[PDB]
């Protein structure tokens, strides 16, 4: 009645998801992204897994959320700000980020940066997200 | 006392794992695999990652474990055998495997086939993993 076990074994690329949209938002210029393993998409669960772009110049500002998480990181360089201390990632590395663990991301290279991530959650839509500052001044 | 938080934030590579040996097991001849994101490496916890590569002609046979599983497939073509019913995967290639799935991997090309592998728990070694014929005759 509802597919489990070997029934919901997939296989996604991004050619798989030509027919979704990007997402992007005005807030981040230069940032986008698909959702390639998701519950609100393909019925999975336990972990979710999407591909995203940042662009020459793009930026996503320090943030926290309580899942811990992981980049894997396929093109391109960036800079990971690990809460003020600065470190690079470019292709062929992975990224752990703890959970509620203060980061962003900046792409001050020439090249797109792109990477997977991923949560261990059933969809990106259950994360809670903050942004660091909590604090109007 | 105990890194938390951004503190254990961190970034890995194949470089940075250079003095830890390959595993490798004599059953499965041409399957080599390293612990990137690992608690009893790292400390981390909630997401465990690690990189394998099967040589040409290797093959990780019908078997199945309780948390779902993603491999992210960065190099070469394979065959995954979905309980029975076989998919090709290929460099740029995400898969999901649900939760108890008997599944497997063979790689039939020339070239290597190199994917890393993500878990939902803190560690590999807490996984349970069973082949999946479960009787003798
Ligand atoms: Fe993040
Ligand atoms: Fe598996």
């Amino acid at each position: 009645l509802v597919p489990r076990g070997s029934h919901m074994i997939f296989v996604k690329n991004l050619a798989s998801v030509l027919s979704q949209e990007w997402s992007s938002t005005e807030k981040y210029p230069g940032v986008r992204w698909k959702f390639l393993i998701d519950a609100d998409f393909d019925g999975s669960s336990g972990l979710s897994l999407g591909f995203a772009e940042i662009a020459p110049g793009g930026d996503l500002t320090l943030h926290y959320h309580s899942p811990a998480e992981i980049y894997v990181v396929t093109n391109g360089k960036g800079i990971l700000n690990k809460s003020g201390k600065l470190e690079t990632i470019k292709k062929g590395d992975v990224v752990y980020i703890a959970g509620n663990a203060e980061h962003a991301l900046k792409n001050n290279g020439k090249e797109t940066l792109e990477f997977y991530w991923i949560f261990p959650t059933d969809r990106f839509s259950e994360v809670e997200y903050f942004p660091a500052k909590q604090k109007s001044g």
